[PDB]
């Protein structure tokens, strides 16, 4: 509970990392405020991390600035939350640390000392992001899953950090699931990657054992004290139809997703005592709707079994929010979407891992602005930790991380992604509601308004021009908060208006 600067390290990027050890992480001072007052947290390119300072509340305003209106009573989506994934890799970089920190790592992201992350994404069994490739049922033509265990990755490694992030963390922590493949012996190409789906038909013994393998999971889970919020309906399901896919994959395509969930996975979960576990479909890029959701959900059988729709952020580029989220949220309002998994450096010409660069901090926050405006309920980063290639990787298929831990040195690095990532998962509760926001004239800021579940307000603004603009949000219900959104920053704001 005390505050603790970010030591700032660069590596000749944009930015800096903050640098954390076994006997130092940057962290926040104990809570908190008065009304007629506003806080601001704000961090920048230059080096501030989430600071902390305070403002009046005015009255009255004139300019003709810009301005930034809340409109309290247009309501949109609550939010589940936001988190990151416990991969194989980030376990490993996580446990290559001392456990002092360790402890601090764990910290900076699932205590409310840290970022109040209340999501972890929980790969069943391997992906790229594996040292070895496994599944929980290897045990070839083994129908009834009698062989079906967790390995030491999850009863060793996954499985006690989970636990341990759940003790740190105060917001009750939401876990989701996602597979990536099936045990080879149901798949066409008896791979674990490259283009092969379940064999035979959605119904059939093979489909009814891959369901019967998420309730195996569920149940090996449950024996660790660990329960599900929310399971994917698979991975990337996509992936699986790519010739040479690299590594593991299961393909599906909608109507294919479809039909398994109608007929093995939707009551194959309901009729077991995971039935309050919630089922997501897609898992995948958002270009890929509003079309997987209308093949989806006009089926009336698949429908009752989906609780939402996961997107993946990789081929935004491809894919405007209005004509894909926003769509099938108008076709689907009530069909939630959830972001699921993202990383910078994944694109073959990028560097995987660049320390300090504020452009990919930048690239988390305005994904996450715009998958809010567009009714997404959360959104969730990939591996929690990799090292400083970013891995380990058994395709070596290296990404970023916003935590990047360096081994040698017992050191670990928070990245500007991180705080971009705090300056949301840290101040919107699960349960908040986004609420309407207006600007008076166009402008080059991204911002999203949302009221916490005890009627205060968070405004996040996030600055991606290297101009500052000077701005006023106006809340009809306590007046006005005179700011400036420097160039390359983003801030958060917090007032009661009680
Ligand atoms: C873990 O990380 C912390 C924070 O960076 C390290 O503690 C810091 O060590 C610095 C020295 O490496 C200290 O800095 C300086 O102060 C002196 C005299 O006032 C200056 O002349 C000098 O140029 C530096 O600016 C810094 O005060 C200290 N910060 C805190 C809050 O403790 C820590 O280093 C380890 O502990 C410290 C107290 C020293 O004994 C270090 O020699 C020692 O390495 C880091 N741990 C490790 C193992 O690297
Ligand atoms: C073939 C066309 C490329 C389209 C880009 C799709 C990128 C997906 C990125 N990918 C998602 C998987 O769920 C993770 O297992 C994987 O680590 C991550 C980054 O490669």
């Amino acid at each position: 509970e005390f505050a603790r600067p970010c030591i700032p390290k660069s590596f000749g990027y944009s930015s800096v990392v903050c640098v954390c050890n076994a006997t130092y992480c940057d962290s926040f001072d104990p809570p908190t405020p008065a009304l007629g007052t506003f806080s601001r947290y704000e961090s920048t390119r230059s080096g501030r991390r989430m600071e902390l300072s305070m403002g009046p509340i005015q009255a009255n305003h004139t300019g003709t600035g810009l301005l930034l209106t809340l409109q309290p009573e247009q309501k949109f989506q609550k939010v589940k939350g936001f988190g990151g994934a416990m991969t194989d890799a980030a376990a490993l970089n996580i446990l290559a640390l001392s456990p002092p920190a360790q402890n601090l790592l764990l910290k900076s992201y699932f205590s409310e000392e840290g970022i109040g992350y209340n999501i972890i994404r929980v790969p069943m069994a391997s992906c790229d992001f594996s040292i070895r490739t496994y599944t929980y049922a290897d045990t070839p033509d083994d129908f009834q899953l009698h062989n079906f265990s967790l390995p030491e990755e999850d009863t060793k490694l996954k499985i006690p950090l989970i636990h341990r992030a759940l003790q740190l963390a105060q917001r009750p922590v939401s876990l989701l699931a996602s597979p990536w493949t099936s045990p080879t012996w149901l798949k066409t190409n008896g791979a674990v990657n490259g283009k092969g789906s379940l064999k035979g038909q959605p119904g059939d013994i093979y489909h009814q054992t891959w369901a019967r393998y998420f309730v195996k999971f569920l149940d090996a889970y449950a024996e660790h004290k660990l329960q599900f919020w929310a399971v994917t309906a698979e991975n990337e399901p996509s992936a699986g139809l790519l010739s040479g896919y690299p590594f593991q994959c299961l393909g599906f395509t909608p109507e294919h997703q479809r039909d398994f969930i109608a007929r093995d996975l939707g009551p194959t979960l309901a009729n077991s005592t995971h039935h309050n576990v919630r089922l997501l479909m897609l898992d995948d890029q958002r270009l890929l709707l509003p079309h997987w959701a209308k093949v989806v959900l006009t089926d009336p059988e698949a429908a009752k079994y989906v609780h939402g729709i996961a997107v993946h952020w990789y081929l935004d580029f491809l894919a405007p929010a209005k004509a894909t989220l926003g769509e099938t949220h108008r076709l689907f309002p009530n069909t939630m979407l959830f972001a699921s998994e993202a990383c910078v450096g994944s694109k073959f010409w990028e560097q995987s891992v660049r320390l300090g660069s504020w452009d990919r901090g930048m690239q988390y926050s305005h994904s996450i602005i715009t998958n809010l405006l567009y009714h997404v309920v959360g959104w969730t980063d990939w591996n929690l930790a990799l090292n400083p290639e970013g891995g380990p990787n058994w395709v070596r298929n290296f990404v970023d991380s916003p935590i990047i831990v360096d081994i040698t040195k017992d050191t670990f690095y928070k990245q500007p992604m991180f705080y971009h990532l705090g300056h949301f998962s840290k101040f919107i509760p699960e349960g908040s509601q986004r609420v309407g926001l207006v600007a008076s004239q166009k402008n080059d800021l991204d911002a999203v308004a949302l009221m916490h579940p005890d009627g205060s307000a968070v405004v996040v603004v996030l600055n991606r021009s290297s101009k500052d603009v000077p701005l006023t949000i106006k809340d009809p219900a306590v007046g006005f908060l005179e700011t400036i959104s420097p160039g390359y920053s983003i801030h958060t704001y917090l007032w009661h208006r009680q």
